């Protein structure tokens, strides 16, 4: 009972079928991830394997992180390490057979990351061709969240790439804000992507502070930058509670690799709720009844047997009691690690690097400082309501636009229709 794909959706899948190594872009919220889920319903799925830069954009789409995939782990050694770790046991076969790789989120991968692959691609596989012969269904926001800085000087882009245009021949775009209903908030957060902030921006975006966008027992709380900010707030907004403390330990294939797992995945090693505690939801359950990734709900109970487990009322509405699920993760070795947690996180404070690949409803964020381009953008587009949404201390030198990035979607611009 599915909906209807635009003119553009539509043409991106044809030609994508068709077998062209195809990327795709547009704004935050233009159907560029559900797009990549219905491709994923038309590809021959022998051989055609998915993926993203975060690891929670992943548990979003139902694939692995580059990182895991690739098993090359950080990708700072040179071509001949790199090939050294796709060769072994597991990875190679990985390699070999994918004759699809889509990515979601390319504006998180720096070019020298992507080279890397490119010539390690080409290499197990030994094509003298481009990426090793596999079929590139990439997609992104350049705009949207750019890469995390390794060292000092400034990270990279993907675009910026020798292999990208070698790579990935033609580009097409998606237009239409289906995230967001009105029409004001469509051109408020248009703005605010291309990096301008003239009085009505300003006035209506400060506006929202007296808005109380808390609702049904359960907020879509703050949106940080740093993640020691995130993880540290709930420490406390947990401790101010007056039940028990419910302790959940996983169960980890590797005790001692948990790290990897914790980093790679979306769950903590240790996960502690009491009564009344906020939660997210990390993977799908059942699109059904509405228990899909990124769901808001509320701790209203634990049972008295089994391990205790806790019991959950969302935002969507539905109530169910919550089992431990399974990830694995390739780890740069050739090992495939599980771990047996929940998936639930505590969804008071989420990162801003967490929350770009998803849709929220019920939304918080501070912007009284100067935050990297892009960073403000991407934390503002989330938000479906307009009306559920409070922005704090507004100050237009948070809005900040690359623009190397900007002449890259003035490049395609000046060669098209309109
Ligand atoms: N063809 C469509 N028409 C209307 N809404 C759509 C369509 N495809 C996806 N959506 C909705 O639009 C929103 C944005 O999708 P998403 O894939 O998260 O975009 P992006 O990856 O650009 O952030 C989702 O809430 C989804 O329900
Ligand atoms: F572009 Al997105 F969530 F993938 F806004
Ligand atoms: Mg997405």
């Amino acid at each position: 009972s599915r909906m209807q794909l635009s003119e553009e959706q539509a043409a991106v899948l044809r030609a994508v079928l068709k077998g062209q190594s195809i990327f795709f872009t547009g704004s935050a919220g233009t159907g560029k991830s559900y797009l990549l889920k219905r491709i994923l319903g038309s590809l021959p799925p022998t051989g055609t394997v998915a993926t993203a830069s975060t690891g929670v954009a992943a548990c979003h789409i139902g694939g692995t992180t580059l990182h895991a995939f690739a098993g090359i782990g950080s990708g700072q050694a040179p071509l001949a390490q790199c090939v050294a770790l796709a060769q072994r046991p597991g990875v190679r076969q990985g390699w070999l057979n994918c004759q699809r790789l889509v990515i979601d989120e390319i504006s998180m991968v720096e070019a020298d990351l992507f080279d890397k692959l490119e010539a390690v691609a080409r290499a197990v596989r030994q094509q003298n061709k481009p990426f090793g012969g596999i079929q590139l269904i990439i997609c992104g926001d350049f705009l949207q969240l750019p890469p995390v800085t390794k060292g000092s000087q400034p990270p990279r882009f993907c675009f910026q790439s020798k292999s990208w245009k070698r790579c990935v021949p033609v580009t097409l775009e998606l237009t239409k804000v289906w995230r967001q209903a009105d029409q004001t908030f469509i051109s408020l957060l248009q703005a605010v992507r291309l990096g301008r902030c003239s009085d009505e921006v300003t006035r209506q975006l400060q506006a929202t502070a007296s808005h109380k966008v808390g609702r049904d027992g359960i907020v879509a709380t703050r949106l940080c930058t740093h993640q020691d900010d995130v993880a540290l707030t709930n420490e406390r907004r947990l401790q101010e509670l007056p039940g028990k403390v419910h302790r959940f330990e996983a169960m980890d294939s590797n005790p001692e690799l948990a790290s990897t797992l914790d980093a790679q995945c979306p769950v903590s090693q240790l996960l502690q709720l009491k009564l009344g505690a906020q939660v997210m939801l990390v993977k799908n359950l059942s699109v059904s009844r509405g228990l899909v990734n990124g769901a808001r709900g509320v701790v209203v109970g634990f049972e008295a047997e089994g391990r205790g487990l806790p019991q959950v009322r969302f935002l969507c509405g539905v109530t169910e009691v919550i089992h431990a699920d399974r990830w694995t993760v390739q780890a740069t070795g050739g090992q495939l690690l599980s771990r047996q947690q929940l998936p639930l996180q505590l969804a008071w404070a989420m990162s801003i690097h967490k929350s770009q690949g998803m849709t929220l409803d019920c939304v918080e964020i501070s912007l009284g400082r100067v935050f990297a381009s892009g960073q403000a953008y991407v934390a503002l587009s989330r938000a479906r309501s307009l009306q559920g949404l409070r922005v704090l201390d507004f100050d237009p030198m948070a809005v900040r636009c690359d623009p190397r990035v900007l002449h890259f979607y003035a490049t395609l611009r000046r060669g098209r229709s309109l």
